[PDB]
């Protein structure tokens, strides 16, 4: 419902991720942490995406809550996006990049 799907556990990443796979959605990852200034910064904005696109699924995934997934992605730099399409990787924004973010959900889209 246009909203930012917290996952909490791998499983809970897991089944968002098989549901957009299937759907043939587009999948945009926020590899975020508390601890990061610059993804307090992004994340009212991150959410405003999900509203503004609800034919997409927006994920939220804190490093420190799913260590084993920000290391299968080798996240290096918070924040991160992912932005992920029939299951695999197929672009990102590292940093709380406004802009580009929306620039990329719009053209992986359509």
């Amino acid at each position: 419902e246009g909203a930012v799907i917290a996952c909490h556990t791998k499983q809970e990443f897991d089944t968002h991720m098989a549901n957009g796979k299937d759907t043939g959605k587009l999948v945009i990852i926020d590899f975020t942490a508390s601890w990061c200034g610059p993804c307090r910064v992004i994340a009212p904005v991150f959410a405003e995406y999900a509203k503004k696109f609800p034919g997409a699924i927006f994920l939220k995934v804190d490093v420190d809550e799913l260590k084993d997934v920000a290391e299968a992605y080798n996240v290096e730099a918070m924040p991160t996006f992912l932005f992920i399409k029939d299951g695999e990787k197929v672009d990102s924004v590292v940093g709380g990049r406004k802009d580009d973010i929306h620039t990329k959900i719009v053209a992986l889209m359509g």
